[PDB]
Formats: C-alpha cells, sequence, structure tokens
C-alpha cells in the first residue's frame, strides 16, 4: 500500500526538506571515514511516502503518547539512514531496523544532523561502502535517506560524547557534551513512533 509521490524542486515542500538536508551537515570526528568527505549534497530526488495503514499506525501511537504526556506528542522531523530504507517505506519501522549495539541501547535511532544519518546508509560505520565501488566516500553512487516524523513524547535526557524505554519515558535523547557542533540524536523503542515521510535520493559532493 505504499506509493511514492515525486516532488518538484519548484515546490516549497521540496525546498524546505532540502534546506533541512543541506544545513544540518557537519564535520565528523572520524574525518569522513564512515560517511565520506563532503560539505553538501547533490539532491537528486525527494519523494513523499504515502501509506495509509502505516500512517494510521503512527497516529494511533501518537495519540497514546500525547495522552501520557499532557497532550504533547513532542514530535520532530528527524533523519534516518539505513541499508534497509526500502523495507522501511513499504513495511514500516520494526525491530529488525533497531541498532542493537547503539549507545542508548537496542532501539531505532534518529539524527538531527543529516550527515550523522549518512554514516549509516551503508551499514554500521558505513559498512564496506557502496555496493558497486566499495567506497565509503563514493561520489558517484546514489544514496537514500529518510526524513521522518518521530514521536518522542517524554524523552529521557542522556548527556554524552529490542529494549524498552527507561520507565516513565517514551524515548531517549542523546545530548552531545564534547563536540560543540553535534546536534542531538534520538532513540525510540517502538516502530510505531516513527513515520518515514520523505525519501531523499542524493550524492555527497566532492568538496572543492
Ligand atoms: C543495524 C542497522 C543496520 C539496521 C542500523 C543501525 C543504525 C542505524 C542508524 N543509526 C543511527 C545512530 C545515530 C544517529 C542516526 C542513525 C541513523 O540514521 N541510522 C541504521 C540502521
Ligand atoms: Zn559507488
Amino acid at each position: 500500500g505504499t506509493i511514492l509521490i515525486d516532488l518538484s524542486p519548484d515546490d516549497k515542500e521540496f525546498q524546505s526538506v532540502e534546506e533541512e538536508m543541506q544545513s544540518t551537515v557537519r564535520e565528523h570526528r572520524d574525518g569522513g571515514h564512515a560517511g565520506g568527505i563532503f560539505n553538501r549534497y547533490n539532491i537528486l530526488k525527494i519523494q513523499k511516502v504515502c501509506n495509509k495503514k502505516l500512517w494510521e499506525r503512527y497516529t494511533h501511537r501518537r495519540k497514546e503518547v500525547s495522552e501520557e504526556n499532557h497532550n504533547h506528542a513532542n514530535e520532530r522531523m528527524l533523519f534516518h539512514g539505513s541499508p534497509f530504507v526500502n523495507a522501511i517505506i513499504h513495511k514500516g519501522f520494526d525491530e529488525r531496523h533497531a541498532y542493537i549495539g547503539g549507545m542508548f541501547g537496542a532501539g531505532i535511532y534518529f539524527a538531527e544532523n543529516s550527515s550523522k544519518s549518512n554514516q549509516y546508509v551503508y551499514g554500521i560505520g558505513g559498512g564496506t561502502g557502496c555496493p558497486v565501488h566499495k567506497d565509503r566516500s563514493c561520489y558517484i553512487c546514489h544514496r537514500q535517506l529518510l526524513f521522518c516524523r518521530v514521536t518522542l513524547g517524554k524523552s529521557f535526557l542522556q548527556f554524552s560524547a529490542m529494549a524498552h524505554s527507561p520507565p516513565g519515558h517514551h524515548s531517549v535523547t542523546g545530548r552531545p557534551s564534547v563536540n560543540g557542533l553535534a546536534l542531538a540524536e534520538y532513540v525510540i523503542y517502538r516502530g510505531e513512533q516513527a513515520y518515514p515521510e520523505y525519501l531523499i535520493t542524493y550524492q555527497i559532493m566532492r568538496p572543492e
């Protein structure tokens, strides 16, 4: 029941989604090892993900969290990178998309920095790079990210450098406390707390 609606670059919706990609790029402490070396992207396509059943699954859970948290879903738009982007848009988020070895435990992880999510496009640590060239820093191959609606509800705040939420909470916020440029990262423990709104196809660009 998933259809993908192709957006025009003339559409203000495309523009604001792209602006969110580009402006949340940062340098990484691995010097580009996982995600490649780039300051910006070449956005090839942005598609809206329409799945009624997955959307209704999302809103049902959203209303539940909201009601446990003074009518406040605490909803964000966050990036997600994964080799399983394609299963996610058709079948939705579930336990097979969880990062078992993550620093905040076995859950599904999201990023405010698009470039953080980019490090996961080819696997943990960027795996072995793109399938074609085995290059983690490939400038040729097409990459895909999700820009997702995420229900955080009451988030356990964790200062720093599948399972359950900490009791009394609906998610975990990893606050950065070493790198002053890093944006927050987030973990949900139920697939229903995220909807894969936008599929963005792109290339990282070789810096000049
Ligand atoms: C274990 C698999 C391969 C399913 C997987 C693990 C972690 C991510 C993933 N982690 C992240 C961790 C922090 C911030 C953003 C992300 C992100 O955007 N993605 C994606 C897939
Ligand atoms: Zn490649």
